[PDB]
């Protein structure tokens, strides 16, 4: 007979898990012994928070289960930031939360916590093992819940019970459902959407991450009804590239004509998006297609709700949607889009290649050009989100992106890159780090060195909490607490045994970044950038930066955009005569 | 400008809510004033627990939102049993939990509780209002969550904030998605199910509540592959009637050949069921079709998982499923089914019409014959669940049933009947009450009298917690705490102003129950029944009654069955020669 | 070897527990079998909510542990209202929450709930048993926590584990600390209070339940510094009787000069009170003595905080407090107090003995005169709280009182009386019931009959939610939802086998109530009272009734007072010349 720890690891191995991220100790020793004897690799991190980020990033890249593990009490407590992030991102993650010995539960014991209560908000399933047999059962339920799309699962395992005898295999013997059902809409909701589209003279589509598997259908619908296509940040990687109807992104980090096209069309269709900034959304005549009905109408007035998959809904309605031959609205919005992008480049990035200290938008433009066509980019929360949104492209859809776009935590970039890089050491992974984010989990440079992960950590080092400095400028409150003395991350990385370079001259950015990106190993690129590069229209308020101003707005943060302008201009040249 | 209380009630009225069940007080006075001025009826109950049961039953009958409401602190605390029941039953219920004044939150004030924390387990959405505008928003989110099938929603409203100004209408103006999407399976999961069916020589279908809208498809599949059809208790009302393949129900309250057909077939297919008694389920070769992937494999080994709707999955696979011409397995199971039903009638209900005290199975047989073809039956948890399962039929599918089949609470029958009867006073509603259940919420007889609800409360009065007496007999522990001195519910009902009859002679059951069921008003029927009528095989253990014995079993509680035997016998006579 | 169920009951028996209140079923059968074999009596209730109220009332009367018990899932869910009440009242209660079988936890099983999470707010200790040995340990910890004054303890016991082997006795062998430590104040805080008293020319003491064991010390301090003594409702039973400095109670149910004496004195001292209605409390110069430092300053500005016991603090300061020879303030407040009480009697209860329907204040005056000198009174939340506060006296301190004065739940009176009466069947127990409260848990009349508890249920039957009708009159909102058709509780009680009388003529109240109170058995007294008897000053607002108006007030609800005026008048006649 095997123990429950051995059955746990055999079940994960049989499901194809290749790695577990974590930090060993106490109630986790029987589980780590079983890992040693299996083909699963143990990936040691310095802070268990990084293990939960790394597992979430691995799962977003692979589309499969990923796993993190931590010791009792304080050990598993450290998972929590990464579990919130993974849960909000819809990752397929199992967290093994080792727990104090069962006989000491309820006695205010050394290290006691109640993880089975603490992790309820950052999980779709979270239960405690109380015996080997029941442990097999709740491991199945946890894996089946996360694979069905319910978000993070936590299994809480008192250390003693991991050494108890395994269950009889009834539940570990099951095949897990990991398929993708095809969700067609209710015919009554679909018919109301057809009527709304056919009655409208102009339509705009606004897409989010829910169009990941619906590019062909969204483009086919747009060609038929001559609709501009805008996106939320979660839709950018899927719908912006090679899109003849492209009109940009809404929100403060937005760009182009998206806000105007969304608000001026007779009908706006929200496709697979939960974009939260309601002040940028119209209310007059909006449809929304979402696979989770509970999300419909969360962000603005929706008159035509449709619970359904985007691709299946468009396939179902298309034969009933009339072709629109008038593309005057689309042409006006494509022209306004290109004019707006050209205008922000002229206003904000004139001679940006000579700006000192180095302008982060110059770095981001060069990074987009130099990085591989299939690189993974990870994005630290803060001003790196602006540089990703406005400069990092996805030609042919072959790059991947991982960030904290929903939970919005700092310090995610380097741990996300550790997980993404572990999937395939031959694929380039670029972590766009802030100095605040990197400092917050600095010890994970020791993890990169230990595992020899050949990721490229690009530090936008401006010695400032740049996004907070923006929020304070916008509020009109004296700058305080954001900027501190400079740190030399290249020297810290070199002291940790990582190849590094420090870039201070804009004239050497292109050559030094090309050399670093081509280095066959881990490398940290410490770029000293301008802390005052973020430009802000004086009319933006702290209530808008914080997201609680409901009054209609079309204003975005200042700054330029990058290579997205090439598609905007080819779309103008291809407008039918 | 309106207040938030007025906007709350206008939004519910615009959505078609006709009634709110509750008990007025304190922070709920502004909301009740708005109800008075609207077309919504206030249905006063004596204990707010009954309001939450009544709302859950109303929604199960109508398929639409139902609403309950209660005052701060202790008032809304009383909702909780009915919210768990409604939530487990998948009802579409909004609970308005009035709360203490916002300025006193956090001060250990008079009546203070934290309902926004307490009701997390019995809801899919539960949040606190902190201003009129945000209150409009979370009311929308709560209604959209319950209408999308996520279970109960709770909106917690500090009393003072109900008098604050209303939001601007952005969220109340939305149309709620209440449609039913059509969920086809992933083609890879569907193809594996086709291969399993075509490889199997014999197949049995085991259906639950998830086949509600798939009768035609289940029967078409059964005719093609010659499969017996069994059911869980939640499937009985939908699949047993007019079913040429009928083989009964599994579990301790089960009957017929279902356990044998499910365990002897080469392949068992679980269709829309989460039947929890794993010791009755095989493990060797099982498929499961469920619309919620997280439920697959919860109860036994599943080798062919399919996330999908039952009807859409069967429609998709049918052209690829080969017709089976050999119906030897089906014929053997139909013959065994009828033999087993005839045997339990001969063993347990010989001369049952002369048994004294009155046998509850004699009452249940007469109640099935006399009740209307479209009656609603509500079923009190306990031995009434056995009498429903084995005696109350659903010819042509026109009756409806409400019970606590998942949460398993006592005392639900009379409050469920209050909600079901409020939907249509011209429809017959029969509450199958136990003396324990009725005593537990006895004050709701005052509610029946106040609202003149013409329901028929049939009390199986055996002065005993009959199901607990069974559990103790099965364990082999001396009877204690279950049986107490007799109560005259007919005299209590008459003292409350309700028409009543007391039935003690088996020779008068048919005439007295016919007269009472035909009474044009509320009526309580107090039937003095035999507390020792539940027969138990000595091999049943307390571990089996409690549901924690995993060893394979086919043993059911003793007792007979009713009119279901007529279909069993016609199915034998129609077996092709 | 014994089982954990047997060890649980042996441990309670060894600690002196005489009874357990509850309702048998499932996971509780092994525990009830152990009770049968012990000397503990099982007290069957009809709804487990009543068991938790009865245990809380028993403990308040005895000063010892009391116990309630309920079955898994829905069974223990029903305890919750009574656990909140017992917890807020500081009762010493163990709740045995039977739970689903451990192997099914986490599987969404039949009846599954998580009581170990649900009951966190209504308990000081709440943990789950996961084995027999750890179960012995957390039973000790639960008993020691409640006996040390931390409020309710809940032990959650999966049914299967109750049959597991008992622990080794290490923790059940301990003696529980149930002593009362003597908490002297910090000398620095005490010296600041001495300076405040000696600097003040006039002082008023305002006492709550924390003066229970400090009557002699409070009176000695008042004689020395010539201070009026007022009380919160929780202090009334301890400090009003035979008090030469008595000036009444504050709050809307208040009376006499208390609000004026508290606000006009140079120094107000809060002694053992957490009175929550801040608009009645001054802010200028207030001291507060409380044994729980976290409570100091919860309700108004406190300049002289003292963490300490009332009696020990007064004993410590008394030698340093200077005698005040000027009693002009005390004399002015004693005269104003008696004038105010005489005025409300003249305004509101002129010829009250002839008022029809019967006036509840006439009933309350007669009930105070006729009830025994050592009776227990239980008080249903609602208008019965006004009648208790203004009419039920405690001469020589020999009566006891139980109510829901902090949690404020309806329906507590009859279940509180069941627990208080079970302590000593020879002691008179009077339940002051409202028709709303009694209807809410009406089935507990069957409990009174079953156990032959000789309590006297006095129903103030006005067919109205009287306190809510007051709140609506005060708000100026049309009356709705409070008054319904009349119920005959005397006929319902007689149908339940309880002696009853229906009183409708004011001329027969005294004789019929005297006869009923002297009946040697259970009796229900259904008094048809005037629903419009509660008088309200038009200046009271719904914000004041709800407790969120902070503006200074001295206004109380209209109505008269009773025999308290005799002490007010003797105190005037004894003012030194
Ligand atoms: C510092 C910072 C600033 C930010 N600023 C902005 C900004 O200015 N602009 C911006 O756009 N974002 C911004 N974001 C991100 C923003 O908060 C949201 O996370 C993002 O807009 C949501 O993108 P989304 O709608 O694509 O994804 P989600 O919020 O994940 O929504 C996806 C939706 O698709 C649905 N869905 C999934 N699959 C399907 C399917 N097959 N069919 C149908 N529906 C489906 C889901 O149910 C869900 O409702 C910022 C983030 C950070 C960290
Ligand atoms: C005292 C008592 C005794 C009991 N004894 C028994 C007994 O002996 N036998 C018994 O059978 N029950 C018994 N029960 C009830 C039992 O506990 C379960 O509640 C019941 O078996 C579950 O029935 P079900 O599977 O139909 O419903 P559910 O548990 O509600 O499961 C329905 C399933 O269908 C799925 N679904 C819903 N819609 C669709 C769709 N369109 N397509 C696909 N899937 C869908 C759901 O996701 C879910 O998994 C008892 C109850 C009581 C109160
Ligand atoms: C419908 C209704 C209306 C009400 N209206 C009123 C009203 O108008 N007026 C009114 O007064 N009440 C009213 N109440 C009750 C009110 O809400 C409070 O519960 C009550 O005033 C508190 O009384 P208390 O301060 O004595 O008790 P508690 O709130 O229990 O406070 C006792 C304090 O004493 C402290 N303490 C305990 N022992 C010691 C010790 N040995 N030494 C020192 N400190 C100690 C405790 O830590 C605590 O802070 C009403 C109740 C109801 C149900
Ligand atoms: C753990 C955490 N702390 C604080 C914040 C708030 N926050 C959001 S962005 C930001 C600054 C991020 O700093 P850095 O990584 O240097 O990037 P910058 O904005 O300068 O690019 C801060 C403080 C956060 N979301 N997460
Ligand atoms: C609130 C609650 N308390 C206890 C139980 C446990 N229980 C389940 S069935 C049963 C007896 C039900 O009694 P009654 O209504 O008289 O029906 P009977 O079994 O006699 O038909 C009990 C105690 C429950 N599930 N719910
Ligand atoms: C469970 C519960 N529901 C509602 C309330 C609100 N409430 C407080 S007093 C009151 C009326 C009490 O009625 P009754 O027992 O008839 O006494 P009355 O005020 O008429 O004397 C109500 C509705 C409460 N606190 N508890
Ligand atoms: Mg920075
Ligand atoms: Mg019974
Ligand atoms: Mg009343």
């Amino acid at each position: 007979a095997h123990s429950y720890a051995e059955q746990l690891i055999d079940t994960l191995e049989a499901q194809g898990v290749k790695r577990i991220y974590g930090l060993v100790g106490d109630s986790l020793n029987p589980i780590v012994d079983a890992v040693r004897q299996s083909d699963i690799e143990w990936v040691h991190v310095r802070n268990e928070e990084a293990a939960a980020f790394a597992a979430g990033a691995e799962s977003l890249i692979t589309g499969e289960l990923a796993v993190c593990a931590a010791s009792c009490g304080p050990g598993n407590t450290h998972l929590i930031q990464g579990l919130y992030d993974s849960h909000r991102n819809g990752a397929k993650v199992l967290a093994i939360a080792s727990h104090i010995p069962s006989a000491q539960i309820g006695s205010t014991f050394f290290q006691e916590t109640h993880p089975e209560i603490l992790f309820k908000e950052c999980s779709g399933y979270c239960e405690m093992v109380n015996g080997g047999e029941q442990g097999e059962r709740i491991l199945h339920h946890a894996i089946q819940s996360t694979m069905a799309g319910k978000g993070v699962s936590v299994v809480v395992i008192p250390g003693d019970i991991a050494k108890e005898d395994a269950g009889d295999g009834t539940y570990s013997n099951s095949t897990i459902s990991s398929g993708t059902p095809v969700v067609f809409p209710d015919p009554t909701e679909a018919a109301a959407l057809v009527e709304a589209i056919n009655n409208a003279k102009s339509v705009t589509l606004f897409c989010g991450a829910g169009v990941k598997n619906a590019r062909a259908q969204v483009l086919e619908l747009a060609e038929k009804i001559k609709s501009p296509i805008g996106h939320a940040l979660g839709g950018k990687q899927y719908i912006q590239h090679e899109n003849p109807f492209e009109v940009g992104m809404s929100g403060l980090l937005g760009y182009g004509a998206c806000v105007d096209a969304s608000n001026e069309a007779d009908l706006l269709i929200l496709l697979g998006t939960d974009f939260p900034y309601s002040d940028f959304l119209p209310k007059d005549n909006v449809a929304q297609v979402d696979i989770n009905g509970a999300h419909i109408g969360r962000r603005t007035t929706v008159k035509y709700p449709v619970t359904g998959d985007v691709a299946a809904t468009i396939e179902n309605i298309l034969p009933h949607v009339k072709e629109k031959t008038d593309r005057s609205f689309l042409d006006r919005m494509l022209k306004a889009h290109e004019r707006k992008l050209s205008s922000v480049v002229e206003t904000y990035t004139h001679n940006v290649e000579k700006h000192v200290p180095i302008h982060p938008e110059y770095v981001a433009s060069i990074l987009n050009e130099l990085a591989d066509k299939d690189a993974v980019f990870t994005v630290d929360t803060g001003m790196c989100n602006v540089w990703h949104a406005r400069y990092i492209e996805n030609p042919e859809g072959t790059r991947d992106f991982v960030g904290s776009f929903r939970h919005g935590t700092m310090a995610n970039a380097l741990p996300h890159a550790i997980g993404a890089q572990s999937v395939d050491r031959n694929r380039q992974v670029i972590a766009m780090c802030g100095d605040g984010g990197l400092g917050m989990l600095l010890g994970e440079l020791l993890t990169v060195k230990l595992h020899q992960l050949p990721l490229k950590a690009v530090v936008f080092n401006n010695s400032s909490l740049g996004m907070v400095k923006l929020e304070m400028l916008v509020e009109g409150q004296p700058e305080f607490g954001t900027d501190h003395e400079e740190v030399n991350f290249a020297e810290i990385a070199a002291a940790a045994g990582i190849k590094s370079v420090r870039i201070t001259d804009p004239k050497k950015v292109r050559e030094q970044l090309a050399e670093a990106l081509a280095y066959p190993g881990p490398v940290l690129i410490d770029i000293v950038t301008d802390p005052n590069a973020l430009s802000i229209p004086p009319t933006i308020t702290w209530e808008q930066v914080m997201g609680f101003s409901k009054a209609a707005t079309r204003t975005v943060f200042g700054g330029g955009v990058g290579a997205m302008i090439d598609l905007a201009r080819s779309n103008i040249r291809n407008i039918p005569t």
